């Protein structure tokens, strides 16, 4: 039988091109540790976690990776958060949480935006799915407090692979590659972190110091996800934002930087289709375009560098000067200079580079419960009649 629409995302995957540095072969002559190997590859892509090894497509009791996911594959009262158009006529599809922290997509049918509703094959990746008309909903008065939606705080870092290692890196080119994602997963009603995440191209210790310090404040011990290559890389956090699926995504310049340099490759290196990694399943908008826009259907994409410069007077936006004058905490800088020799070094200096990619995704997660971007966001959506989205993007 399987699903009625085609989910589109990959749920399998026998080869990929394989791209990664030379020096990751420790084990190999100096003489062919410069560069990147180039080529495809017939196996499964995996992942790496604490010495156990998995398939990234591969979903069972035993993931390194949190999933809110009902189907993969076609496998097998509420709040809305966001709105979908799509044809079938058009349907109207509110996409939301039930106060048990259940992910619902009702289609509301015969058509010719932020709160608390109740009602009087699937199409999305959610728990449960209706179909109803507009005489089946009604607003739930008396509520207000947000549901346990999950925000996704992330941040890349990349290294430049040609004759020019300082080079600022670019998508196009298969030989600059993403080296590490870290990507921080927040309940944003209770604003507690709840999994600290470090996706690494190539094998990453991180320091017993950082470890120690993030034990001493009380947050979750982070979990490194080691790949051999950065296809294995992307498609394993495309995986995650896929089966975990957070409604609210934010960072520091991930509209005008990371989600461009991470959509260039998935698209133009690999060839991996996007329209099934959004709340949809396929057929789904996901799609940066130019300082630039983005839009993932399902997904609230906020850019902490947008809400500090519209609302902060300051000499500098660099995350670094911005934690300095806002959060009073002065972040030690790694420098991107340092990135190549340090990621050359092995995978003691690796960690190095992950402990401040963590740290840095840890003051965005701070900027972020401090200034609410959502809370003020969700407001005028509800106002001014339109959907948080449109609310964001839109003039
Ligand atoms: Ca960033
Ligand atoms: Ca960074």
């Amino acid at each position: 039988t399987g699903p009625t629409q085609r989910h589109t995302y990959y749920s399998e995957c026998d080869e990929f091109r394989f791209i990664a540095p030379r020096v990751l072969d420790e084990d190999a002559p100096p003489e062919k540790r410069a560069g990147v190997h180039d080529g495809h590859l017939k196996r499964a892509p995996k992942v790496y976690c604490g010495g156990d090894e998995r398939d990234v497509l591969r979903v069972g009791s035993g993931g390194f990776w949190p999933r809110r996911s009902r189907l993969w594959g076609g496998v097998d009262v509420f709040h809305v958060y966001d709105i979908l158009e799509n044809v079938e006529g058009t349907v109207i599809t509110l996409l939301g949480l039930t106060p048990e922290g259940h992910r619902v997509a009702v289609h509301v049918y015969g058509t010719r935006t932020f709160g608390w509703y109740r009602l009087k094959a699937f199409g999305t990746s959610s728990d449960v799915e209706f179909n109803c008309t507009a005489d089946n909903l009604a607003i739930e008065g008396g509520m207000s407090d947000l549901p346990a939606y999950k925000l996704m705080c992330f941040d890349i870092e990349c290294k430049a692979g040609g004759e020019d290692e300082l080079a600022f890196p670019v998508a196009g080119h298969p030989e600059d590659l993403v080296i590490q994602i870290s990507c921080l997963l927040y309940d944003l009603s209770t604003t507690a972190l709840e999994h600290v995440l470090l996706f690494s191209l190539g094998s990453c210790d991180l320091p017993e110091s950082h470890l120690n310090e993030l034990a001493a404040r009380g947050l979750p011990t982070p979990v490194v996800l080691e790949f051999d290559s950065e296809f294995e890389m992307l498609l394993a956090f495309m995986t995650l934002v896929k089966q975990y699926g957070p409604e609210f995504v934010t960072g520091y310049n991930i509209i005008n930087f990371d989600w461009p340099f991470l959509l260039a490759k998935l698209t133009d290196i690999y060839k991996v289709p996007l329209d099934g990694y959004g709340r949809m399943n396929g057929r789904g908008v996901f799609r940066v375009w130019d300082r630039s826009k983005i839009k993932v259907n399902g997904m609230v994409n906020i850019d902490m560098y947008g809400i500090i410069t519209d609302k902060i007077k300051l000499s500098s936006y660099k995350l670094n000067a911005v934690a300095e004058a806002v959060l009073k905490d002065k972040k030690k800088d790694l420098s991107y200079r340092d990135i190549p020799a340090y990621y050359a070094a092995g995978p003691a200096q690796r960690g190095v580079i992950g402990e401040y990619c963590i740290q840095d995704s840890l003051l965005v997660g701070q900027l972020f419960f401090k200034f609410l971007p959502h809370l003020e966001l969700s407001a005028v959506a509800r106002l001014a009649g339109i959907n948080i989205t449109r609310t964001i993007y839109d003039g």
